[PDB]
This record gives structure tokens, C-alpha cells and sequence, in this order.
């Protein structure tokens, strides 16, 4: 019955508070800890801030954003985590002048790590379903390893709608949500395009998706030089299938990815990363 | 501890560990690599009780960026073990002395390693109550896939709240030889000397008891040109740090916090790209 408690952090211990972004679930700032001498990130606004913190603390694993502690004062309320210096997967894929080249090995490693993380969540007792996966929520650490974030909408099994399966928003309203999101993410990673960019109104997307339309798969979106192209397209297509029952579990998904990741020499990952610097 | 939020360490059935491969055998037990059948990640497992379980409780409570991360325990009539993330690059000890396999070990990496160990030990000392490692050595500093530091082996560690404490002779302060908050810093100093020189401390002496005598008198590892070449970045501020940390007097030894404060500017003199370059050089 081994237990660990989340440390409590005094606000006066957070020096150099600098703004990073404003979001639906609060504001994120970077800082340094006065005693530990490390950079941290702080997300400040209540029941919600307390909830995400408990989830990160219970869901700790190699591919989940690691929580360092909580700031629980009458004057200030925040979640403290390690700092992710390389932003989000969304920025890596779409800031093409800042990152003209993103080598395949790193793209596949990112996909593998996201699957590993969600798999772990689904394998907790009770299972945790993220339900808000998107490229903006996949953070990248100092070495470009994945840390899944934003547990605000996650549910214990007991904005943008491009990553949401049709059954969630059909009129008169799931354990197959995360895999749907993963399929859209995979498509996005392998093409560096925004899904449905050509569609100005989100309701037209929602309507198209409910009718079975999905991001386009052809040579312009997914070029023929993509390593293991057939295997990935096939994984993407089953992942976003109309019928949730036909979507694979993350175990199946990982068993498919494994042989692909074995083809890359370990040094090519390091070379892909230094090319970004 | 705040709000009373708690996290439990998962139990892992032994049969969920596939592909067991022997890695090593030491004092505290046998260490093997494996892959978790459900989680699909490589893991390391240390097997042979209240001792094994004690390390698991410490690792689980002392979770931090530079502390070996624990994933769960095996608690079965058949088997008892500690399951952690696997460290693909072994120990700092192997990096420093396996000169054929690692012909060159760039300075920025060395300094990053020194900084991370200090950050790790500093965090431990700042816990409430504080934790003291008592067995810091190069064999207990593990290196991950990108050569970042994970401090391991909390077997001889103690919370701060009569025979001498345990440890490895060469990294042990002299006042702990017979029947203290300044044990770790002494070990750190010997570690620092070892990192900058790539030499065995007290290499000349074949008899470990002679070492204990010498150290008691006042000798320390050799600080000259032969051991610490002149081309060492900040050789002076470093040699200063080594000597104050391994003082004969426990009270003339600095806290980890003060060491950090000195090391930060030194680390800021290295460009980010030089760390990645050092790592690619090792592969
Ligand atoms: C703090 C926090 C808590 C909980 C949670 O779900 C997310 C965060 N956010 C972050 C955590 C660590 N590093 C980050 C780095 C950058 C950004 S960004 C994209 O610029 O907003 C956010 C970060
Ligand atoms: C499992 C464990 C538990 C508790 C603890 O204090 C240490 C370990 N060991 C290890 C953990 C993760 N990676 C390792 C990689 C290599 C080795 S070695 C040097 O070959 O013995 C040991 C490792």
C-alpha cells in the first residue's frame, strides 16, 4: 500500500514568473524554483485546478507531463510541473519557416510515444480516458520526447472539434474517442497539414464528418516517400472509422507501430533532433 | 504534502514481464531488463524484503527529474522485485573508465552530469523531512538515453529526524569510518574529481585499508597536472569546489544549494548545441 503525496509549494518560492499562454483552463507561466534551482511551469486559474493536479499525480508515467507540486494559497492557486522547452507538437508541425525539416524518425518516435502514453492511461485501474487529445496538448521536452498534457476533460471509466469522433456530437447524444483523436493526429504528423484547413466553418466540418468525410488521403497530402506509407494509412483509416467498434485498441495500434520503429537506427533520432537546432 | 492528495505505487505481476535478460549482480540483488507485456515499454527489475520494499518506498516518495523513476513492484510468494524505467546507457562509472568504448567525453557533458547530480541530491536534502543518500558513487549515477542523470541505489539511505552509516570506502568521509548531513557532499567531491580526471581515486594504493588510514591522516586523491590537466574549463573554481567539499572538517563543507549557485554560471558558458554534439560523439 505504498503512498506518495504531492508536495505543497509556497508562491514566494516561484521566481521570475513570465507569461507563456492563456487558455480555456487558465494561464500558463514559466518560472524558476528558488530552492530546487530548476525551471518550472505554472498553470493558474478551483475544483478544476485541484482535479487536473490529482490526475497528473496519479497518472504519472514516462509520457505524461510530470507534476512537481501544487500552489494552494488564499492569494494564488496553481499547478506546478516540469518545464517543456520545445512547446507543442502543433508548433513543430506547423511552424515551417522555424522548422523546415522534421525527419521521419522523429515523427515516428513522437507517434509511438503518444500511443504509449494513452495506452498506459487506458491500462490504469480504473481506466483513464483523456478525451481531449490534439497536437496542441502534446508537449515536447528538452530532448523532444513526448509528454501528454491537458487533463481538464479526462474521465475515469466507471475550441477545435477536428479531433472529436462524430458520435460525440450527433443530435440527441465513449471508449473509442482517444483512438479517433490519435488517427487525426497521425494524419497531421505525416502530412504537416491542418485537417480541413480549406473549410472555414466548424459546423461544415461536423456535418461532413458525421456523413463520413475525413481528411484527404492522396499523394498531395501523404507523399509516396513516407516510410511504411501503406501500413500508416491503413492504421489511420481504421482509427477514424465511422463505427467505433471497428477502431483498434491501443494495444493493436502499438503492435502495428513496433516493427516500424525497429527499422530506425538509434543515432538517426539524435540526428533528427540536432537538425532542428 | 498539500491538500492530502495521494498516489499509489502499482503492483506488477511477474508474468507481465517478458524477455527477462540478466544485466548484473551486486550486493542488494540481481538486475534484469524486460518489457512489460501490457505497457509495451522496456523496464529494469531488481530482485533478491523489508529492505527491497524500503527502497521502493523511498524511490516512490522522492520522485524528481534526476531521481531514477520507479514504475511499480513485484510482490509475490514466488518473486519480489523493484521495477523502474530502464537506463540504456548504464552508469557514470562505465562512462568514465571504459576508455576504449568511450575514447572521448566532451567537457560540456561532464559539466551537465555534475550539475544534474547536484540538483538531484539538493532536491533530496530539501525534502521534508530531508533524505540523505549515504551511498553516492559513480556506480549509482545512471545515465538515460540522452545521457541525463538518474540517481539510483537508495538502499543505504536515511531520513533525517551507535554504529557508523554505510557506504563505499572511497566516497566515505573519514568521520564515518568508526562508531551527519555532510556525508553526501564529501561523496560529491570525490565524484567531481573522478569526472574531471577519468581516473580511479587512490589508484596507486592496492590495499583499501591503507586508503582509510591515508584519508584519516589527511590525504585525498592526487590534485596535480597529471590528474587534472590545465585545459579544464574553470579549473580553478572547480578545484576550489572539490577541496572544500572533501574537507577533513564536516563544518567546512558547503550545502548542495551553495554548490549549485557556483555551478550555474559555469554551465551558462556552454552553448546548448555542444551537449547534443557530445552525445552524438559517444554513439
Ligand atoms: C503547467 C501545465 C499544467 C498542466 C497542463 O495540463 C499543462 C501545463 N502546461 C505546460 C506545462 C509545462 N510546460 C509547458 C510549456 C509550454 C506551454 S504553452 C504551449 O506555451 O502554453 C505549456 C506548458
Ligand atoms: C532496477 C533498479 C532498481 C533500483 C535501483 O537502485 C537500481 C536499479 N537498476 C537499474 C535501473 C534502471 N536501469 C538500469 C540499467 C543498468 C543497470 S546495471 C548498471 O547494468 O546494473 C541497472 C539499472
Amino acid at each position: 500500500a505504498i503512498c506518495s503525496a504531492l508536495p505543497t509549494i509556497p508562491y514566494h518560492k516561484l521566481a521570475d514568473l513570465r507569461y507563456l499562454s492563456r487558455g480555456a483552463s487558465g494561464t500558463v507561466s514559466s518560472a524558476r524554483h528558488a530552492d530546487w534551482r530548476v525551471q518550472v511551469a505554472v498553470k493558474h486559474l478551483r475544483k478544476d485546478v485541484l482535479r487536473e493536479a490529482e490526475i497528473l499525480h496519479k497518472a504519472r508515467f514516462s509520457y505524461i507531463l510530470p507534476i512537481l507540486g501544487i500552489c494552494n494559497e488564499p492569494e494564488f492557486l496553481g499547478i506546478v510541473t516540469e518545464y517543456m522547452p520545445n512547446g507543442s507538437l502543433n508548433e513543430l508541425l506547423h511552424r515551417k519557416t522555424e522548422y523546415p525539416d522534421v525527419a521521419w524518425p522523429l515523427r515516428f518516435r513522437i507517434l509511438h510515444e503518444i500511443a504509449l502514453g494513452v495506452n498506459y492511461l487506458h491500462n490504469m485501474t480504473p481506466p483513464l480516458l483523456h478525451h481531449d487529445l490534439k497536437t496542441q496538448n502534446i508537449l515536447l521536452d528538452n530532448e523532444f520526447h513526448v509528454k501528454i498534457a491537458d487533463f481538464g476533460l479526462s474521465k475515469w471509466r466507471m475550441g477545435t472539434i477536428i479531433y472529436m469522433p462524430p458520435e460525440n456530437y450527433e443530435p440527441g447524444q465513449s471508449i473509442k474517442h482517444d483512438i479517433y483523436s490519435y488517427a487525426v493526429i497521425t494524419w497531421e504528423v505525416l502530412s504537416r497539414k491542418q485537417p480541413f484547413e480549406d473549410v472555414t466553418n466548424p459546423l461544415q466540418i461536423m456535418y461532413s464528418v458525421s456523413q463520413g468525410h475525413r481528411p484527404v488521403i492522396n499523394e498531395e497530402s501523404l507523399p509516396y516517400d513516407i516510410p511504411h506509407r501503406a501500413r500508416m494509412i491503413s492504421l489511420i483509416e481504421s482509427g477514424w472509422a465511422q463505427n467505433p467498434d471497428e477502431r483498434p485498441s491501443f494495444l493493436k495500434c502499438l503492435i502495428e507501430l513496433e516493427p516500424v520503429l525497429r527499422t530506425f537506427e538509434e543515432i538517426t533520432f539524435l540526428e533528427a533532433v540536432i537538425q532542428l537546432k
